[PDB]
């Protein structure tokens, strides 16, 4: 397998299926992404993680970072061989996660479980991707708050970009990272379109080899974001992935790739699982909720999950209530497997052309 | 399969070997039950239970009554079904856990969930174990304090033999538990030969399917146990499986068995998991302590359990120490195979006649 191979095998309008070919294996996309936060998908093996149709995970460096800490995961064989996931890994650069003392050289901050002091850096970011082996690496940026003035905008969007310049240059100077690894650039600007014009302008005159769309997990709202994706999105170049950090529900997935997006991470089905939310094609439901103490069915009547195969929701309302392991062992496995049930109807629909019905379709029941 | 059979297959002094043909299936015993607590074993699916080579579980019937409810069990089709594990299951009494206003009927008590007050009898206790569907139902005993003197000694076990026919005709008197589940009666007295003694002819003068051994979970150190069981095994019936209620660490089982007993329940296993304590033939470690952070080996470097054949000390010691749930679910897998590989060498050589060098070589590397 190459590096680094994105092919597009079918279009409806903005919306984009087909594949990434990676050295540790191919990712179908539109993708999805469970999040290993500390180098584990909580609650779950890797192999039961594989099982749910996941071709790619998301590793943390923020806090992989502080623990078990990145030099200790390279010198025990890099994340792949600690955690036992041997596909794909994306890790993200740390930025998100430190948003302290900033400058243009990078952030310095105090562990949130430790007050030991660490430094991050477009430099010292991709030197500790590298170290956990990671096979996309993200650029490190610096985050714009929402909401943030034109002029703050503009200032970070810059200085985004004078690090993503220099996020590309620690990456193609480590041989083994360069020749074996992705970079993806991230696009900043805020809901400013003149700023996130400017902004995919800089990363393609760098050149990477997919591009994100930043600054939007952050408060806006649905309306807002798609807005802003509606002429974002463009601005970039069309034949590399596009991934929409930090997104999310199900519905904001399905209104994203409408708009061009090809790649997702959120920790929804993980979080919201351990605390009993359930994503169902009739929308979610709080499993917690005394309606559910008698009811035999499965968390979805149609989820062809190994869960929704053998337990009622009877029996995972007793187990939340409780408080007991095993319940969030369940709940993650089902929103993870219907994630991924999810990306695969919208490749289907985009490859057969017909996913702008299978968008309205999904909306009317979900919301129903 | 037949209601019950017990057939012991080979001997070495007081040792056995055999089976327990049930409805549901066959026990190999001596044979180790894990401890589900509020119908699961805490951070398994019953798939993997089954797959570390347990025949048979445990389930409480005090945590189960209080929730999720034994009626609500009931209509729900039984504990089984509930938790989807297939095979035998043996409940406990409730007695203990309850150990507050007692008398000859029984004892009522309030929750210690709730404050909600519930009431326990020989007869609702053997109805509730009828409710969850139990194969294996205990009767309902009083439990003696350690120390106890002899006058109290003599009088609980005395209740606890009234008791026990109690249990006897409300077990015999529902048609569908007195054909499709055993019931075993429990010998008490505490230390004192005499009232053990009484007790045995108490309890096979009503008769019984099974006998355990009672009052020896409680505080009094291994070689007191040991004492106890020397003149306490002889006294029940040898055609009828021994159970060692509350019984224990590797070499408490292996001494146990030695005395003539055929079977065991702890939540060690479990507990001592989620704790960090992992069992290896080498003795128990504390994957938490800094000495394993860059240990590749697995847990034991004999044990053919999956997590071992797939995970190091490192990653486990990492995972406990962040609080992650995956950390859990490997060290109960782990230590719950370790059990069931204990038991397979103690059934092998027992069959082979070679179970006294294996409990010497046991306890000599166990305690290097
Ligand atoms: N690094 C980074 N991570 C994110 N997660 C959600 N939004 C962002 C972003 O703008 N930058
Ligand atoms: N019911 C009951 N359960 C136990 N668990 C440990 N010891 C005992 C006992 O003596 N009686
Ligand atoms: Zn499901
Ligand atoms: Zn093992």
């Amino acid at each position: 397998r190459p590096r680094f191979s994105f092919s597009i095998a079918a279009r409806e309008g903005k919306a984009r299926t087909g594949t990434i070919e990676m050295k540790r294996g191919v990712i179908r996309t539109p993708a999805f992404m469970p999040v290993g936060t500390a180098a584990t998908v909580k609650a779950l093996k890797p192999e039961t993680v594989r099982a749910t149709g996941a071709d790619i995970i998301l590793g943390n460096t923020y806090h992989l970072m502080l623990r078990p800490g990145a030099e200790r995961i390279a010198k025990l064989g890099g994340l792949h061989s600690f955690m036992g996931w041997d596909r794909p890994i994306l890790t993200d650069s740390g930025g998100f996660q430190v948003m302290t003392k900033q400058s243009e050289e990078g952030v310095t901050f105090k562990s949130h479980l430790d007050g030991s002091r660490h430094m991050l850096s477009p430099e010292r970011s991709i030197e500790i991707q590298h170290l956990l082996g990671s096979d996309i690496v993200m650029a490190f940026d610096e985050v714009t708050p929402y909401p943030a003035t034109p002029s703050r905008a503009a200032s970070s969007m810059e200085r985004s970009m004078r690090w993503a310049k220099r996020s590309r240059d620690a990456f193609d100077s480590r041989k083994e990272q360069a020749e074996n690894a992705a970079l993806f650039g991230i696009q900043q600007g805020s809901v400013f379109e003149n700023l996130r014009q400017q902004s995919a302008d800089a990363l393609a005159e760098i050149g990477f080899d997919g591009y994100a769309v930043g600054g939007l997990a952050v408060g806006e709202g649905q309306d807002e974001m798609f807005r802003v994706l509606d002429f974002s999105v463009p601005m970039l170049p069309d034949d590399k992935p596009h991934y929409l950090m930090g997104v999310g529900k199900p519905d904001d997935i399905v209104g994203a790739v409408e708009r061009g997006i090809d790649m997702f991470d959120c920790v929804l089905p993980t979080r919201s699982g351990r605390n009993g939310q359930a994503f169902t094609w009739d929308g979610p439901i709080n499993i917690r909720n005394a309606r559910f103490s008698e009811d035999l069915k499965p968390l979805d009547s149609e989820c062809h999950c190994a869960v929704c195969q053998k337990w009622s929701r009877a029996y995972i309302h007793h187990l939340i209530r409780a408080g007991e392991i095993l319940g969030a062992m369940l709940m993650t496995e089902h929103n993870i497997a219907f994630y991924q049930q999810l990306m695969q109807k919208i490749r289907d629909s985009i490859s057969e052309g017909r996913f702008s019905q299978f968008a309205q379709d999904f909306r009317a029941r979900y919301f129903a």
